[PDB]
């Protein structure tokens, strides 16, 4: 998989192992539906805002391989929740280099460029 630089798509995050696969990749897929190619750093923010608009990322779920997210874990996030929030001014910094380039069909590269940690 490639990032949104044209390099190799580094992890997001081991631990919490995230990406759709759970294989710390924002990489995705046919059945990931909501495209989780955003990899990006969680603000308290973005968790309660999100939460609002009905995307609980707060509450665990094991079955789902889900932990429940904190402030400061990077998280691959759906690009379609990262893009609300960018609307609402709230949108978590982004990891370039461990975004997928499948985030270029909902976000400008500049955009996520002027979010980015990296
Ligand atoms: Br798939
Ligand atoms: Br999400």
């Amino acid at each position: 998989s490639q990032n949104v630089l044209g390099g190799v798509l580094r992890a997001c995050s081991m631990d919490p192992e995230t990406g759709f696969y759970r294989d710390g990749h924002c990489r995705t897929g046919p059945r990931d539906t909501g495209s989780h190619v955003v990899c990006a750093e969680m603000t308290e923010a973005f968790l309660e805002y999100t939460k609002r608009q009905g995307n609980d990322l707060m509450t665990p779920r094991p079955e789902m391989d889900f932990p429940g997210l904190e402030p400061g874990d990077r998280w691959c996030l759906c690009a379609a929740r990262w893009r609300e929030a960018m609307e609402a001014g709230v949108a978590p910094p982004v990891v370039l280099a461990a975004t997928s380039e499948a985030a270029l069909k909902a976000v400008d590269l500049e955009v996520l460029k002027a979010h980015a940690v990296d």
